[PDB]
C-alpha cells in the first residue's frame, strides 16, 4: 500500500472535463470510475459517455441530480457507450443507448466503500479509483486555485467527484469543473486530522464496479 498512489502517472484517467451549466456530478464520476477499473485489467483507456448517464438513468434527475451509484448499477447491469458515440451535451434527453447500438463498456457489479474510514477509502483507491461525495456548494473550494483545502467546510454533502491518488498527508480528486479551478482541475484535500466525515464530508458515500 504504497505511501504514494497516483493513477494519473499510471494511465487510468484521461484528461479533465466540465458538466457546464449542468448538474450532473454524478454520471462523470461514474465514468471515471468505471473507467479506471476498465482499463486496469484490459490495459484500455477509455472516455465513455456521461451524457447516456443523464439521458438514460431516470432514477437519477440528469441536469441536476442524482446518484453515482445509480450510473455505475446501470453501467454494470447494462452498459455504457463511448464519449464520442455518445459525447456530452450538457443538457438532459432521451436515452439513445439502444438506439447507438451495441455497447462498449460493461462492468460486472458495484459495491460500496465503508462510509466514514479514510482507511477503507485508499485501500480501494490504492486498487482502483472511486467516486465520493462532499461540501461544494462551499465558497472557498470553489475558489481553490490550488492548495491543500482544510476549509473551512461543512458536513452537508451534495457535489460528486473523484479521488484519483493520496499522500501520506494530501488526497487527490479530480473535479467535474474546467482545469480553470484548483490545481488543473484538480484539488488536493487533507487526510489524517481526526475528523471522521472527513473535512467536506468527503468520507460519507463511496464507490464502485466490479470487473473480472
Ligand atoms: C453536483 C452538481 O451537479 C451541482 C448541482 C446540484 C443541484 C441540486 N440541486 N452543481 S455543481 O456543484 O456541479 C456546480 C455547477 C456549476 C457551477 C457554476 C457551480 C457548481
Amino acid at each position: 500500500i504504497p505511501e504514494y498512489v497516483d493513477w494519473r502517472q499510471k494511465g487510468a484517467v484521461t484528461p479533465v472535463k466540465n458538466q457546464g451549466s449542468c448538474g450532473s456530478c454524478w454520471a462523470f464520476s461514474a465514468v471515471v470510475t468505471i473507467e479506471g477499473i476498465i482499463k486496469i485489467r484490459t490495459g484500455n483507456l477509455n472516455q465513455y459517455s456521461e451524457q447516456e448517464l443523464l439521458d438514460c438513468d431516470r432514477r437519477s434527475y440528469g441536469c441536476n441530480g442524482g446518484y453515482p451509484w445509480s450510473a455505475l448499477q446501470l453501467v454494470a447491469q447494462y452498459g455504457i457507450h463511448y464519449r464520442n458515440t455518445y459525447p456530452y451535451e450538457g443538457v438532459q434527453r432521451y436515452c439513445r443507448s439502444r438506439e447507438k447500438g451495441p455497447y462498449a463498456a460493461k462492468t460486472d457489479g458495484v459495491r460500496q466503500v465503508q462510509p466514514y474510514n479514510q482507511g477503507a477509502l485508499l485501500y480501494s483507491i490504492a486498487n482502483q479509483p472511486v467516486s465520493v461525495v462532499l461540501q461544494a456548494a462551499g465558497k472557498d473550494f470553489q475558489l481553490y486555485r490550488g492548495g491543500i483545502f482544510v476549509g473551512p467546510c461543512g458536513n452537508k454533502v451534495d457535489h460528486a467527484v473523484a479521488a484519483v491518488g493520496y499522500g501520506p498527508n494530501y488526497i487527490l480528486i479530480k473535479n467535474s469543473w474546467g482545469t480553470g479551478w484548483g490545481e488543473n482541475g484538480y484539488i488536493r484535500i487533507k487526510r489524517g486530522t481526526g475528523n471522521s466525515y472527513g473535512v467536506c464530508g468527503l468520507y460519507t458515500s463511496s464507490f464502485y464496479p466490479v470487473k473480472n
